[PDB]
C-alpha cells in the first residue's frame, strides 16, 4: 500500500464517500472519536470493542489519529509501519 505519514501532528483526513470510520469503545474519549483506514492499527485494539461506520453525504468527519485529546491510550498509527 501507499500512505502519507502525518508524523508530529494530527491526521485530520476528511473521509471520502464509501470509506470506513473506525471507533473503539475502549480507546476513544467519546463516540465522536474516529480513525481513518490509513491510521487505524488493528494491533492497538485486539482486545477492544471496535466498530466501523460508512461515510455518506450525511455521515462525515475527519480522522482524530494523533489528536491526543481524543484517545485514552497511545495509538500507533498504521502509516508509521
Ligand atoms: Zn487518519
Ligand atoms: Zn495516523
Ligand atoms: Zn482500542
Amino acid at each position: 500500500g501507499s500512505v502519507h505519514k502525518h508524523t508530529g501532528r494530527n491526521c485530520g483526513r476528511k473521509f471520502k464517500i464509501g470509506e470506513p470510520l473506525y471507533r473503539c469503545h475502549e480507546c476513544g474519549c467519546d463516540d465522536t472519536c474516529v480513525l481513518c483506514i490509513h491510521c487505524f492499527n488493528p494491533k492497538d485494539h485486539v482486545n477492544h470493542h471496535v466498530c466501523t461506520d460508512i461515510c455518506t453525504e450525511f455521515t462525515s468527519g475527519i480522522c482524530d489519529c494523533g489528536d491526543e485529546e481524543a484517545w485514552n491510550s497511545p495509538l500507533h498509527c498504521k502509516a508509521e509501519e
